[PDB]
């Protein structure tokens, strides 16, 4: 590899100012650590990097004060486990011009082997291969890339009941290395905007909360056989193929058709519908009205009650009139449907479904008229059996979402997760129940914090389409990985299994940055 | 004129440091030839070219195995004279991100002048002017044009018809080029050049089809008129607006209307329809269902056939058991229309509109049902009554195409093509025609190889918006050029002609490489 | 061995004159790896490779720029061990014209040990033997091999599961190697290589479909019992025994005989037949029309369906005019059949048989002519009932074949596979499935771009009758190799298996180049 390139980096001029500082570069200093198992297969990339100045500790808090850098990094590697141990690893300096995957052919390029039984570190200089302009702290252009793989499998003679070691990382700067465009520090462009912000732990221990129920997270729910998600819901891109915008408040449908069932017009029993893409006041979407929940809906006939229906308090209101009437006002059934006044059949999907309402307890007095809109509050409460506390709702099959939807499914060993909240939810009047106030598991895609940060914030240049951005989750017993796609989904590594994971014992939410999708999250409980 | 600057241009050069190759090419090597004519005015343009690997055959070989280059080529001219015509021609390096086309003069270049009369060739070397930035072989930047326009010209003493010469141009690497970043010429896919492999000498010869009616491709039709095209259409940003996959595949739509129009339940022609924009089930887009003919309906009256309509083969399929009727299976007229089912009329907007069946024969007894599917066949037959029948099908104002579209009208005397097959014809019971494949044209925008590598891999930043991709076609006797805009549409510069070009006598094809849109791609045939 | 004749080979190599290349190549590069385990017999060949300019990926190249070649290549073995692990192997360059395989003894070679015990890579030359005659680059002749075989086995101290460690092999050009007439690396196609472009990622990816039913391949087949392919088959002698044209086009049979049989001229099935061996219409060859399927009948008694049948779409067309008969429109059984018109039974010998046609359902009015015409679609379908059907179709028995084809038998551990798709399956009305596909499954002796391929360019004398050329397709985890021979079939090593191989999560294919057809197949999946 070359070696020219530092009389390159050595050209100056208005960049420089005054009073360059070389710093410290006299040590190696961690940066990190990979594991390499018995189970990893020839070729695969155990480590990977693009050259950056954000590859020591005190360069990356230099990049700070710093606008520009140039030159080439060292970076030492140290064998940890013992001489008894085959398998060989190869680290290889790769130039701009390429796309990164299952076809960049690591040991056809260029490279040097590291030994598994090396007791003295192996050290590599990398340069810049392409030298001729300074890099800024926004776009550097294209630069190398250091890469890592493994050419030949680990052995432990031994057998299978120890199978990983551990690869230690340290670099320092080279002598070629200088930075320029001083200015003063404050903070700039690309480097403030990252995935990072929008989880944390204040948000998962107790203030935040999810993005369909308004309730408190407990938990993490795993989905193996996938799911699709929209209203409420967003994505790095910074948009939402939804129709609720990311709060919770009143449902406002000024177009609708309004009847009542039961031949009475007293003590009977309420039914509105409308059809898809006359939400007039919404700005989001025709497609139906902010804040109406993303859920087929759930036959009843009276007097029994919906098993697992979405239930909300609120009444008829006619255009002309500037408040709804009151003898229309009860708790309603909602849901998404097709097939309207007694034909009714559950939708999946918002293409040419229809958003529908029926009152779960007779209203005093009826109302007939077309068009009439519907008034129904922000969040609403469950309806099931007395004493029901089975799994969670919604299932993934009772999720309606857009045709423009991507969908979750698994990726690898890594398996989509929802977020898990403590609900209301009632037996029908009066009777009796399991508990107070009863075990009730709603679940939402996002916490409604990430939800508001994805809106506020575009995150497109900051998450690349293959990449997870990660965090590493601490329970008292135990910890786990945890994902945010580009799609806006969450991922776990838990596989198939569908335990519920505990956040109550939660001590710890911190960033592991970006992964790519296919290799595993963690998880150790 | 640069001459000096061999030495600055070694700062820029050397940290990348490579060995040279000067052995094998003693010899220069044929790029183009252009002809020169009394009618040829002065200050137009005969001929261009930009710096690039690919302007020597061999250099472009070698471009494969490397991921940088850099410094000149030379360039070599030869008049093929006579010695009693007058006449003279200017040379000119052009200075980067000045514009080319008609608009652009030699004037206050240097220049050399190549002469009527001259005898020996006249070599020009082309320098590098970007090079203190080393340019990447896969995505190079901005670099100079070679230019020669008509400064004076051509006069010949005597009558006769003849009035034109002809100027060689041939090349060879100076000794400032240089090839950098080996690395491992191993698996790269468009190292190859992407542009370049879209049209090929078997491909245009016996391997190719097109992508709309899957017929053998026999000609080229210029439409001096101009046209559009959406379904099963790819382009050089990766971007479509159609709704059929990139091969030809079967149709399959689950939620229709089937009814039928007359006095009795048998012996009637049996008619489907479902609304445009509702196929939630295709992943492309919800125009129609995949498979979906993107020509507008044609409306006839029992018991007659309609002309120059598609018609495929298929029949009801029933949506809740997933399972086809025998009695309704039938050749059956499929088309985008509005109106529907009973007031239609014909549309080249998507929008708003239906897509309908209806059978050309009796079937022998209908079904009215809703909902119920339609389960047709993918490949289809032109329509037409005995013998002598329409010129070309889908004429261009049958064709219908979504919003986002952009259409193709001529530039200058370049005109937009059609590729013209020979395709399978059916109607009227016991018919004939006047010919044993009673000659029936069907065109298509694109050949179908093309429309699915362009949907293959990304074209991006390859071919600017006011350049053509050039290609030569070579016949036993004469040659044309036909053009490809980043678009996505074809070009040939017939001007305001309408005749069928005959593809039966093509020897060859080779890539010439981007053009200006507005320089008239030659015609001797 | 040999290394003397350095000034030998000095006298057969100048009469070409040229350059040499050294500075591009001071490192080696990955050419393959093989395992070694504790089950490897001594005596056993673990591996082979002859002379060639393919080992190198950067000559293989450049091998494309010129037309001859000769001198040495250098190779470099790896061994993965431990230290704790006893036994050797012996590394010999074989003579030109010393016939490879098992019975191949290196007792009596010049040779070099390769140590378990080994730490350090050791580096053998391979010289030329043929230094004398400069070889051409595409038509090489006689070459020798360098053969890797078992001398002393791999012992372990202990026990467990762990049997075995990996051996790499990179290699290097040396310093006698030299490429010669460079002429125009311009137009040659196969310069490239013919046989190795056969399969490439992207087509068996996505964009491949198969030969047979035109359906997109799932997985692979083994066929322990092995099997016999003749119509769309071509191979690697530019030979084939078919009839159908190498692409998927529309039966058309102008002379057969119509009849029904029943008690009544309407609401019958229609029949139409015509020998087989007279379609003189047929440019490829007498034995059936063009689009007519190789899979013999499938006898059937109104009023009920065929099953795995080939079923097809058409209708009696008129011989005298030319033209179609609506009324008998219909789904058509067509297969190859003796005993006609009545004594009808299944046959897999196409001499002497009867190409027949039968309705799977009722024609309105049916249609006793002689002589009439058969026309119908290209595209077909699987006759099959409700849900839960056959395995496979066709089955190998079910396959016809003609004279001069060769049948497909496993050798060693290696087993002839078919290609697997999934196929559209329509039989009895209103039936259904037991997932909505229906699951079924088509399959093909080859990738139609295969069959097309080596029917349009020359492989004769490129493959050895003893070897398959050998691909390696690497998945997300583990990697497998596919062979194909010189008769034009597929083989993989599986053994006794007849589990079907997903090709779900396929990464890449890259060319192994030719291997012993007794060298059984790698399987890690």
């Amino acid at each position: 590899n070359s070696s020219a390139s530092v009389a390159t980096a050595g050209i100056g001029g208005p960049p420089q100012q005054v009073d360059q500082q070389e710093t410290w570069r006299t040590n190696f200093y961690y940066n990190d650590v990979f594991t390499w198992s018995v189970a990893d297969a020839p070729g695969s990339i155990l480590y990977t990097v693009q050259h950056s100045p954000q590859n020591n500790p005190f360069t990356a808090v230099l990049s700070q004060m710093y606008a520009g850098w140039a030159g080439g990094m060292q970076f030492r590697f140290i064998v940890a486990g013992s001489g008894v141990f085959g398998g060989r690893l190869v680290a290889a300096v790769i130039p701009p011009g390429i796309e990164i995957g299952p076809g960049l052919e690591v040991r056809q390029f260029p490279h040097v082997v590291i030994d598994a039984r090396s007791l003295e570190p192996v050290t590599i200089t990398m340069p810049d291969l392409r030298p001729n302009m300074y890099h800024p702290t926004g776009d550097p252009g294209l630069v190398p890339t250091l890469v890592l793989s493994v050419y030949n499998n680990l052995i432990n003679p031994f057998g299978g009941s120890t199978n990983a070691i551990q690869v230690t990382v340290e670099t320092r700067p080279s002598d070629d290395f200088e930075f320029v465009m001083i200015r003063a520090p404050s903070s700039k462009t690309v480097d403030s905007i990252s995935p990072a912000g929008l989880i944390t732990t204040p948000v998962l221990t107790g203030v935040g909360n999810d993005n369909r129920w308004d309730g408190q997270i407990v938990g993490l729910q795993p989905v193996p056989g996938g799911f699709s998600t929209c209203n409420r819901h967003w994505n790095l891109n910074g948009s939402t193929y939804g129709w609720s915008s990311p709060r919770f408040a009143d449902i406002d449908h000024r177009r609708g058709s309004a009847s009542y069932s039961g031949n009475n017009s007293a003590n009977a029993l309420q039914f509105w519908y409308a059809n898809a893409g006359s939400a007039i006041d919404n700005p989001i979407s025709q497609v139906a009205p902010d804040g109406f929940p993303d859920m087929s809906f759930v036959p009843f006939n009276s007097p029994n009650i919906p098993t697992a229906g979405w239930v909300g308090f609120g009444g008829i209101w006619n255009s002309n009139n500037g408040a709804p009437a009151a003898t229309t006002v009860q708790a309603y059934e909602l849901g998404f449907a097709t097939g309207a006044p007694n034909n009714l059949q559950p939708t999946t999907n918002t293409s040419g479904a229809q958003t529908v309402a029926k009152s779960i307890y007779a209203v005093v007095t009826g109302t007939n008229q077309n068009p009439t809109g519907l008034f129904v509050m922000a969040s609403g409460v469950i309806s099931t059996p007395n004493a029901s506390a089975v799994t969670y709702t919604p299932q993934p099959d009772r999720i309606v979402t857009t045709p423009g939807t991507p969908a979750a499914a698994p990726v690898g060993k890594n398996t989509p997760i929802m977020f898990a909240s403590v609900v209301r939810r009632t037996g029908d009047v009066n009777a009796a129940a399991g508990s107070t106030n009863g075990t009730q598991y709603g679940t939402g895609s996002q916490p409604l914090p990430v939800t508001i940060g994805l809106s506020l914030n575009n995150y497109s240049s900051a998450l690349m389409p293959g990449q997870f951005f990660v965090w590493q989750l601490t329970f008292a017993s135990g910890f786990m990985e945890i994902g945010l796609s580009v799609d806006g989904y969450f991922y776990a590594g838990t596989g198939a299994s569908t335990t519920l994971i505990d956040l109550t014992e939660l001590i710890d939410v911190r960033p592991v940055g970006p992964r790519p999708s296919k290799s595993t999250l963690v998880f150790n409980l």
